[PDB]
């Protein structure tokens, strides 16, 4: 499964099911349900606060094991915060942390041109340099990733979360294949791969490195920009396919000077080697998002 965690081969905190306190559902997938909860005596100066806590739905108990293992591992400001896991009985649960805004792709949507309608951002569509900030964080997340030799498989908006103070952050709760079903292409009776964010190479010969992803970093870069708007929206499955296996680039989005256009042409190199780094590209994005007022006014 691309996006799935354990599919990367690189201790576990506890928390007593006493100590969490499930309020209602936030979603549900083919893998189980996600709740929001109070979690108690978790986080000191703080006594109770609000997490999320996916409950899973045998060879399971040994993939939230190793699941549990690797989330432990990632720590990063811009990767969601994993708490631990409560395995007295049943369900298993995988607590983390609770993130306001819910997915990236849902917040683009709802803050572009589209959307039917104040604390974290100004009203209207979401300016340059806030679209920066959101590019630069899910990039920061990237490179921690690149740098454990984490291959993610599955990155997309809505594979990241949007926290309290528009903190952008990598992470999702193994339901994306259930509320974004139409961002898969299915194969077989199982089998769905997110072809629209997937380079030549693993499109044609199924290999996937820190280079693929770097790819995908660049069409969610474009989704960005876009709003959340789905890459080849135009195209069917097959021919997204015959686009991408034919070189064809995603168009400049209105919204996206040509400095940050180049950024994603940078990681749409056909050739895997020449694609620029996740660090270089952070180091540019970065820069563009703290950049002063009178810069980006002339980007715009
Ligand atoms: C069946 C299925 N399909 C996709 C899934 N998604 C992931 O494994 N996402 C990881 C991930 C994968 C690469 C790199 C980073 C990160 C990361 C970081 C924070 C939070 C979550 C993740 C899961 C799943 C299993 C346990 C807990 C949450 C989700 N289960």
């Amino acid at each position: 499964l691309q996006g799935h965690i354990i599919e990367n081969p690189q201790c576990v905190h506890h928390i007593k099911r006493r100590d969490i306190v499930l309020k209602w559902e936030l979603g549900e997938g083919a893998f189980g349900k996600v709740f929001l909860a109070e979690c108690h005596n978790l986080l000191p100066e703080q006594d109770k606060m609000l997490v999320a806590v996916k409950a899973l739905k045998e060879s399971a108990r040994q993939d939230f094991q190793r699941e549990a293992e690797l989330l432990t591992m990632l720590q990063h400001q811009h990767i969601v915060r994993f708490f631990g896991v409560c395995t007295e009985g049943r369900p298993l649960l995988m607590v983390f942390e609770y993130m306001r805004h819910g997915d990236l792709n849902r917040f683009l949507r709802s803050h572009g041109p589209d959307a039917k309608l104040g604390e974290d951002v100004a009203p209207g569509p979401l300016g340059l340099g806030q679209l920066l900030a959101v590019a630069s964080q899910v990039a920061a997340g990237m490179v921690y990733l690149a740098g454990l030799h984490f291959v993610h498989r599955d990155l997309a908006t809505r594979n990241c979360l949007v926290g309290q103070g528009l903190v952008v952050k990598i992470g999702d709760f193994g339901m994306s294949r259930d509320i974004y079903s139409t961002d898969y292409y299915r194969v077989g009776g199982r089998t769905m791969l997110p072809i629209r964010w997937m380079p030549p190479e693993s499109i044609l010969y199924r290999k996937f490195t820190t280079e693929s992803d770097v790819w995908s970093f660049g069409v969610v870069l474009w989704e960005i920009f876009t709003y959340g708007k789905q890459p080849w929206y135009q195209l069917s499955n097959t021919e997204a396919i015959d686009c991408i296996t034919q070189g064809r680039e995603l168009e400049r989005p209105r919204a996206c000077p040509p400095e940050v256009y180049a950024i994603m042409r940078g990681c749409w190199q056909r050739e895997p080697q020449q694609r620029h780094s996740i660090k270089d590209v952070h180091a540019r994005l970065q820069a563009l998002a703290q950049a002063p007022p009178v810069y980006l006014d002339v980007l715009g």
